[PDB]
C-alpha cells in the first residue's frame, strides 16, 4: 500500500480508457475474419 494521491487516481483512468480501445480491437478483427 502507499499513498496514491493524484497518481493512482488519474494513470488509473488511463488504463482503463485504453483497454477499451483494446476490447474494441478484439470486435472489429472479427470484421477482417467474419
Amino acid at each position: 500500500m502507499a499513498e496514491m494521491g493524484s497518481k493512482g487516481v488519474t494513470a488509473g483512468k488511463i488504463a482503463s480508457n485504453v483497454q477499451k480501445k483494446l476490447t474494441r480491437a478484439q470486435e472489429k478483427v472479427l470484421q477482417k475474419l467474419y
